């Protein structure tokens, strides 16, 4: 019944999520106690006004130098609006904010006064500011006198030929084509570094950057003598940048005065996420050697500012290093990741089906797991300052909660003590577990033999008893599910279903061999893995084999279609979001053409031409080949403005199915682009999916 | 030079102002220390975006029960937007907010979640919510299950005769006239009490209110058995309500269920600002006996809820009670004004030219001054909870600052200790003093003999030396200047001028005799008082008698025009804002017609008719009579949408002066109504005034 | 349209005869165009096969379609080119021109591209039509 | 010019034309209703 589903959706979506945190300066009282403040940003979904609202909250922590004595709240929640970026000064006395209230303003606050405000639009020195997580940045000087950020390059003015003038500007150039960076990057062509002087108020665009690189993720060099940034190559043409770490880039340093850029790394592989040590003597960054896959295991590299020597701290892990580490599969290090002594780095990464926090000693090279053991969970580090770590913890049956802790001395990280700041009420209805699956001998290649995969099973606890099941493979194909808080699986579990999330071979967190085993075999290996997992779960758990449903999006939807074509007597429903149907036709219309070439089994090369062999191979691997066998009812959700997967892919499948009189229902959202992240769109899609599954099962 | 003036205006206007404060619940730590949080709201002027911005800040206070041990900040400032009203729950665990984000929403917050949100517009049970300080309110139940507020009454739907219908609503009634409440109250005709249930979400409009009274300022009765409110009479027609305490009203109580209103006071005089004691056994309110003047000295009345007995705590003060008290001249008591034991009431009031805090013991009746002595200043109480007072302090040479303190036991209030929370940097350039003036024997009436008045003198310290002077009389005529932070006088002092603010006989804070001495003598008494003050100051201080200027608004412009007409060889410039020129023509076009009748010397009665004597008396007292003698250059600023003083008053004077070829400059703002409170309008007017004065002097 | 198809074929097969070329919403790759246009039967009829609903991609049909497209001759183009495209086109999707533009630019050939975000297929808006005609005339005069 | 038309009757009392078909009204699940 729709009413119960709507009430349940309201109740479940009433849970907030944490997004950021920063620490304030230390304070000493006359009595002797020492305390400091913690700032946190939360986001929530409001259905009445249909929007994502953000608020800021503050907490107080009393410590004794190496132990947390007390922790409490410090007021109520305040809702903000129009905040794009913010950054506290190194000394914690001023705050810089970017606000879009439309024009963009830069604001400097101190104590209970807005010290200064600049209208960037009026100055007319650049375009809109980059507020994303790929190029955007906002950095202070060590002297706290200048600000550094990135903004779109300025375009020359143009006008039409037949424009009257009162009784300069290029004529006929107002419709030139400027290439952007792909999905969710519309109108973002070429960024530039901008330096602003707080005292006077003069903005300057740095000169010296190479003419064929887009700069980003910059910070001031030691001594405020220059700027260090990461340059992405955009020649001969731009490729997709979202969720893709295999884009050529390098690390550069340029002086404030006019000069020549200096190279600090190798200009043949991918690099990203540089961080400067507290003592201003070394840098650490992430390096990805190969450009074939869009997501892989990376290396941690160290660079010494004075000796100019580069070394490798953490290398590639083929299968498993020890029994607690599997490699670095993240793409961004925390803004604060250095310990006080400037000898250790703390980060987080996926291990198997969970997410853990690790500490690395840049001197020796050992990696220690802080959250090893237990039943599992999802940890996320938000910041570390003077050996005080702030983290978020969540599980499939417990919404996010906040915690703080002190990093123990060297050689004792396995004894960290956590103190709760904000806790969430668990749901005792949901029970979750992990299943390990070993592929049968036939479905194994000689090159990589002995690999296994996993699945996460969610079921209603305390059941009387045949139960229906819903199976979800993830997108990617280089991604994975972690034992964190997920809304829709929780709703399905609370509505009476049993959810099975599959992590097939080729997912992140299982080693480099699993990553490299998939490419070239898409279409038969992962599909058979999912089928084997479903068969084993059905045989063991003793569920209701007559009621099984599928659900997936993007590549997962791809997989979903294949299943309902190859095993048409196993599933009784299917829901898909922006699926991939025909690779051959998709190659010439997407923003990441190398994806199709890599997945099919060939090598991407600029100035490629359509060959018969390549097209035949691509067509042989597409689910459309099995269309005349589909028999299960289908629900399709498409976003018209999608740029990663064009929406005609679903239209071809819809036409093919409808021509044969098969029950198919289609929904098209004219504005949603790829993720259907708008509150209204997401709510409507989820409600439709739940209603469809309940009606058919 | 305009550039220096603009820079000085920026620097001076960069100062924020405090507007509210509330206290959080008490917290106890394991060690034993006790602390609590303080919430403050600040407002500031931003010239880049030309708007008044509001932010919220929080502080931490550690105490020991009767002494403040420590006080510190608790984070940064957060800018809000769209907040109309807010109110913390009695237990300090939830917060209710009204937001205009256009529709209006009611939000309930708890911890780090927006617990609930209601869209009042969709429910369609009333009109826009009253967010002003005359009728608006937002109250919680003692059980914390219901909310009470006030909203506009619902109007029946209407439609035109020639309206097509698809192939109920009164026809021809869409242009009926609904009378509003006057200045700054456009579209506010008839409020109604609304009660909302948080659990379910059903709104109800209370029934039982008299058909001829507008209700407001309501709160829940003890035991949540009903509602207590103040009803203003709006028959036969409405009069102005802004800055007017002589409007007939009474105090009513009505049960939640359908019933008859019960009267709790006398329905012949003015009443306002009721407050309920912490123990829920008594109420205290302000009563104004007479309706003649728009501002006068009031009485403090006490009502016992169980014995149903009314008594007078603080009565009228003719001239002076002791040497530290002069009467209650305020119009609103603080939301929290009761001491913990429910025996004492703390408020603030103007004493002479300063503002002080007083404590009254409702048992005996004694009044004690907490801030007696010293050189002077301006104090403002914001809230008291469990004997913890939060106050604002300011002076003419020191912007506002915040302080907290503990109320001492009974009989020891003269030993309060203040602790600073936010302090402001003083300006050592400005020096201020107070002058006392005794009128000469001729300018005294037999009825009130022996009265005197005062002036505030601001001059640049450390001057080499003849100095120009600017003279300012206040509006009202029942108001006064207090030694607080004022922007424009500070700017004039810092630009080289000497400012003289006059408090002539008839101002508030000098007793009831001074209040009653003015009415009927407007035109010759106050003008002569100002002239005498100027003469005495010039003779004593040895200023530059050749350069003296005038500045005033409203009644101030009235006095300025009288001065420049009757004494045309004393002033060399004049600037006026929305002045009063002709009372006879103003009577029939303003929203407070009783003002003219009272000031002229007659009694106001509804259904009055124009008599020759009244019109002759009104014309004899107007500055226009002296127009053919004016010789000083004049600057006029007018607001077209003014409803208190129609803007044709200035136009008549402008035409009369221009017809004789006198230097006159006029500025008209199409949108500003009476106070020119818009940031752009205020800045432009102030800059024009300063430039005019500098150019002519 | 089809005129651009023929023009690209001409400038590819005979690269020593023409000194300039201007095209509006051309057809470049029939195989990729089949699954994205509003008249799929056009490609089937022109290629030489019969159109039938519920059709499936066969190797022979795709090979025949690819053999007849001007893209095959891209690595021989030598003449300067001007492209005008309408983003909201539904008869000929605008990626057809983008593929040719990328192929030509990868080899450092003088190419100029104009994209109109709103014009659909005919560029019938007065501003769009005037701008396109002026650009074409200026290009031809400059190169010839 | 493909479907549009506007025709008179021979008696000049009626008019005939063509217009888009009417669609049923729809609303979201989380839509508030008047109380």
């Amino acid at each position: 019944e729709p009413e119960e589903a709507a009430a349940l959706y309201r109740g479940l979506s009433r849970q907030p999520a944490l997004s950021a945190a920063c620490l304030g300066p230390e304070v000493t009282t006359q009595y002797g106690g020492r305390y400091r403040t913690v700032h946190t940003e939360w986001t929530q979904r409001d259905l009445e006004r249909m929007e994502n609202i953000r608020f800021c909250r503050q907490y107080l922590v009393f410590h004794d130098g190496d132990s947390v004595v007390f922790a409490g709240p410090a007021g109520n929640s305040v809702e903000t609006r129009g905040e794009l970026l913010s950054r506290e000064s190194p000394s914690g006395t001023m705050k810089a904010v970017l606000r879009k209230a439309e024009k963009q303003f830069l604001e400097v606050w101190e104590k209970n006064r807005k010290l200064k405000s600049f209208n960037l639009s009026a100055l007319e020195k650049h375009g809109p500011v980059y507020e994303d997580d790929c190029f955007g940045c906002l950095s202070w000087s060590h002297s706290e006198t200048h600000l550094l950020y990135v903004a779109d390059k300025k375009r020359p003015k143009a006008e039409s030929f037949f424009q009257t003038k009162a009784l300069q500007a290029i004529k006929g150039d107002q419709f030139l084509f400027y290439e952007d960076w792909g999905e969710n990057m519309v109108s973002k062509s070429t960024p530039v570094l901008c330096v602003l002087d707080i005292e006077s108020g003069n903005i300057s665009v740095l000169e010296g950057v190479p003419e064929s690189v887009s700069p980003g993720q910059a910070f001031w060099a030691p001594g405020d003598t220059g700027v260090v940034f990461v340059g992405w190559w955009h020649e001969p043409f731009r490729l997709g940048i979202r969720f893709c770490t295999n884009r050529r880039s390098a690390l550069y340093y340029v002086d404030l005065t006019g000069g020549k850029c200096e190279l600090l790394s190798d200009e043949s592989v991918a690099v990203t996420s540089p961080r400067l040590s507290p003592d201003q003597c070394r840098i650490v960054y992430l390096r990805f050697p190969s450009l074939v896959p869009h997501q892989q295991c990376g290396q941690l590299c160290l660079y010494d500012w004075y000796t100019r020597v580069t070394s490798v701290v953490v290398d590639i892990v083929p299968r498993q290093l020890g029994e607690d580490f599997s490699g670095i599969y993240c793409s961004l290090l925390p803004l604060g990741c250095w310990s006080a002594d400037s000898q250790r780095v703390v980060f987080d990464s996926p291990q198997r089906s969970r997410q853990d926090l690790f500490a690395v000693d840049t001197q020796m090279g050992s990696v220690t797991s802080l959250t090893a053991g237990g039943s599992g969970g999802s940890w996320k580090l938000l910041t570390i300052d003077r050996d005080l770590m702030v983290v978020q913890f969540s599980t499939p049956s417990v919404p996010p909660s906040l915690k703080v802790g002190f990093l123990p001395p060297a050689g004792k990280e396995q004894a960290v003590s956590w103190v709760s700041l904000e806790e969430a009420e668990p749901f005792p209805d949901i029970s979750w577990s992990i299943r390990v699956l070993q592929p049968p001998p036939q479905q194994e290649h000689v090159q990589y033999a002995g690999l296994d995969f996993e699945a996460i099973l969610l079921q209603p606890s305390n059941s009387p008893t045949q139960v229906p099941m819903v199976v979800m493979p993830h997108g990617g194909p280089h991604s994975s599910f972690v034992t964190a808080w997920m809304l829709f699986p929780a709703m399905l579990c609370k509505m009476g279903f049993a959810v099975l999330l599959v992590n097939y071979r080729g997912s992140t967190g299982f080693g480099q061999d699993s990553i490299l085993s998939l490419p070239g075999n898409v279409g038969h290996q992962d599909v058979k893995d999912v089928q084997f997992a479903v068969e084993q779960v059905l045989q063991e758990e003793h569920f209701d084999a007559g009621r099984v449903a599928l659900m997936g999006g993007s590549h997962g939807g791809f997989l979903s279609c294949h299943l309902i074509g190859q095993y048409p007597e196993t599933y009784s429903a299917c829901v898909v979001r922006n699926p991939v149907i025909n690779i051959a036709s998709m190659m010439g219309s997407t923003d990441i053409p190398d994806w199709c070439m890599v997945e099919a089994g060939f090598s991407y090369s600029s100035d490629c031409l359509p060959d018969l062999s390549v097209w035949a191979a691509m067509l042989d691997k597409s689910p459309i080949k099995y269309a005349p066998q589909v028999k299960t009812p289908l629900l399709l959700m498409l976003g018209q403005e999608d740029r990663r997967v064009p929406f005609k892919q679903g239209m071809e499948y819809y036409r093919v199915l409808k021509a044969r009189n098969v029950p198919v229902r289609l929904l098209l959202y004219p504005k949603s682009t790829h993720a259907l992240s708008e509150v209204e769109v997401e709510s409507d899609s989820f409600m439709n999916a739940v209603l469809w599954l309940c009606t058919h099962l």
